[PDB]
């Protein structure tokens, strides 16, 4: 229940903290990571050139290629014997590491994120994020444990068994991807139960893009508060930022630990708060793998603090990676998702399939009926036309709507694979 | 190196005293706070107060898996739900559910750390954890222990074997923590892609979760150029790290009896046996809060042996357990008995599975095996192998076995516990 002092501090208290910590972090990286010594020298800046927070623009960016070029351990700023934990993003994987203090800090931040989501003394947390080299499972695990809660460490897959245990154990909180949540909801219904009636009070969903419409759908279907938790393995894992449940106004960034920037992704210039651009993070307390101006490839804007003094990120729907170019039109999967979720006759499952027929791109949107609407041809043909129209007019691409049998699309077990490009 | 805890080689006299005080506490905690032990002790006519010495333990009733099953999901917990930090559960009736306070979790991490040190771990070691992460106790058990020991934890878990071998190459782990059956598949994949297993960074393997012969041990040790040690546990008592082998002696898991007090009973009468005599191994938790367990019958068969590298006693490597013991034409046989004969054949792989059928009055035991890749095309070598193997099984175990040589990779590979026996009779 109880907040940390730092969570209610003046913008000036925070600002002083960030400066002290950024000074430390830049110096630590320059002194102890051979990659940052080189990158800084080769960019012509010294850690001493930071006198204020604005000075951060002087320092070079880090990107995934920096890690890939120093695989496996080349970027670590402590000796291998102080590395307590390795994690790896399967997409050679990109490898990250943590001292025992880093693991402690990560636990504290995920515990903070779980409090922010409205957790209470006595709550059980059903963890469905993948356990392994992925950051999700073990991040949520240690965070729920640190928060003093009852942890049920299920991980991914075995969906019928997960539903069995949600009934039997009665967890209050589930920590799982939005796309897997929808499959879990399905299976509940299949087992002839009312998901609304489950014990779950709270979902903490993340690891992939999910629209606010997707949130409201899940909240309706499940009878829960559904909050948005963000981060990426290079920066720490889950718990870089997380939504306050009392405001649900985008994830609040824990910028006592992670200093955010928004840049023009073409030029590299820093933009004032409010402006759309690429999200960039600098770690302020990380030991094993300090990261300096890491380019997330996520597009969003910074916004003033509400439920906290710290700022929020606008929800992420667009990341550069999985943008599609179709007949010379730019489209994110979430743009398609928003149109799909307008059709109450269709499932919230889909895959986009990209093919070439002649010179012209074809976008095919694979979808399903709801089980109860499957036989209702009128309902489905309305959905199919409307969806087709909405994509044309709101997105500007012509989509072939392909209505499969129920269970025809392959269900996510973690991060959903929205797009199969075979062009 | 890594340092002993003082308790590990402190006098037996000191050990006995602290086991007594802890056992008096454990019995009282269970009786006062667990609805199940309140009922059990009352219905046996015993009170915690009745324990004056360690020998009085035989006065108290047994616990079995049935007791946990009947109290699913939480009926056996001895603290309020809000003090349960962790739930674990079986994957294979309904699952049996166990629980832990934060202190239980701490002690578990310390015990697995102790086991990892006993395996010869060094400052700077990386630990590759291939035990399954989730409701199973293995992965998160090993994980927390290796973390607590101050080592570099690589939390892979099970499956993705080709990627696991990639990262043993890339990361150069020093210790691997995995089931012996899966280890074998990992080594196969090393050879396949196409490296010299003996040339790995791996120095130590800490293998458990399932029965495996000392023959298997020497096989893996020779193949991988490692030390292989035996780590034991069961989720009802704690998880991995109830007992673990010292690398300097490799003489059976040393039981951590400062935390888990072992007995050996005659499984038929429940009579307590003297140390050295074979029987069923029974545990009583000494410091557990959430799920105190009193005289838990493990169904594992073994004997207690005097401590060597530690003050604490050892179990003999587990000779057998009731769960996958076969009765074949009147003869009781454990899968490991078959494993021991299989491992004599160098032309055959170390993978196997037993399938039982009926033909008229006869139990038919078919032992599915594979050739080595190298010897696969050597039909004469395979024939000599089938023949010697079938003979060894008849002459040494007294059973008639059909040896069924499958193609390479024809037996489905374990990523955790191998399913040794497929019983298709009725
Ligand atoms: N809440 C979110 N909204 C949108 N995208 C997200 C969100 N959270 C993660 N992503 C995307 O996935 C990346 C990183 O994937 P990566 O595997 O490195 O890290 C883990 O997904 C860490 C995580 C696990 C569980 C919950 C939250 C976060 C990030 O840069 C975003 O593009
Ligand atoms: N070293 C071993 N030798 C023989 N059998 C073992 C060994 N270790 C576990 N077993 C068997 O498997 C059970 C329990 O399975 P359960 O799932 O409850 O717990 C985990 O197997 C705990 C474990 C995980 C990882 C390593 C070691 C131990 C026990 O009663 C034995 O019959
Ligand atoms: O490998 C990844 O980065 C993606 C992932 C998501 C969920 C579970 C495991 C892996
Ligand atoms: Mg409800
Ligand atoms: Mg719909
Ligand atoms: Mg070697
Ligand atoms: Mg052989």
């Amino acid at each position: 229940l109880p907040l940390e002092p730092i969570e209610t501090a003046s913008r000036d208290e925070l600002t002083a903290l960030q400066l002290e910590r950024l000074k430390w972090s830049l110096r630590h990286a320059y002194d102890h990571s051979p990659v940052y010594r080189r990158k800084f020298d080769e960019a012509g800046v010294h850690p001493d050139d930071l006198k204020t927070l604005a000075d951060l623009s002087r320092f070079p960016f880090t990107t995934k290629g920096d890690l890939r070029d120093s695989y496996p351990f080349g970027m670590f700023a402590v000796p291998q014997d102080r590395i307590s934990r390795i994690h790896a993003s399967s997409g050679k994987p990109t490898v990250v590491g943590y001292t025992a203090a880093d693991i402690d800090t990560w636990a504290n931040l995920v515990a903070r994120s779980i409090r922010a989501a409205g957790a209470r003394r006595g709550d059980k947390v059903h963890v469905s994020y993948g356990y392994g080299l992925f950051t999700g499972g073990l991040g949520a695990h240690y965070g729920a444990e640190r928060a003093g809660l009852t942890v049920i460490p299920f991980g991914g897959g075995q969906t019928e068994k997960q539903v069995q245990l949600i009934q039997d154990f009665r967890p209050d909180i589930i920590m799982v991807t939005p796309s897997y949540m929808l499959s879990i909801a399905d299976e509940i219904e299949r087992q002839g139960l009312d998901p609304v009636q489950s014990s779950l009070r709270i979902g903490i969903f993340g690891a992939e893009p999910w629209t606010n419409d997707m949130r409201v759908a899940i909240e309706q279907r499940m009878g829960i508060d559904a909050v948005d938790i963000y981060g990426l393995s290079e920066v720490m894992g889950p718990g870089v930022a997380s939504e306050c449940v009392e405001t649900k106004d985008g994830p609040t960034i824990w910028e006592d630990h992670f200093y955010p920037e928004i840049i023009d992704p073409e030029t590299g210039e820093v933009l004032p708060d409010g402006e759309l651009g690429e999200l960039v993070f600098t770690s302020l307390t990380k030991e094993a793998l300090p990261i300096i101006r890491y380019r997330t490839r996520d597009l969003t804007r910074l916004l003033p603090g509400t439920a906290r003094t710290m700022r929020r990120m606008e929800k992420i729907t667009g990341r550069s990676d999985d943008m599609m170019i179709v007949r010379g039109v730019n489209v994110f999967p979430t743009q398609i998702e928003e149109q799909l979720l307008k059709q109450r006759a269709l499932a919230p499952h889909y895959q986009i399939v990209l093919t070439k027929e002649g010179p012209l791109d074809v976008l095919t949107l694979n979808v399903e009926p709801c089980p109860e609407t499957a036989p209702d041809t009128a309902a489905i043909q309305v959905a199919k036309q409307a969806l087709a129209y909405d994509i044309k007019s709101l997105i500007g691409v012509t989509a072939v709507i392909n209505v499969l049998p129920v269970n025809g699309i392959e269900r996510s077990v973690g991060k959903a694979r929205r797009v199969v490009d075979k062009r």
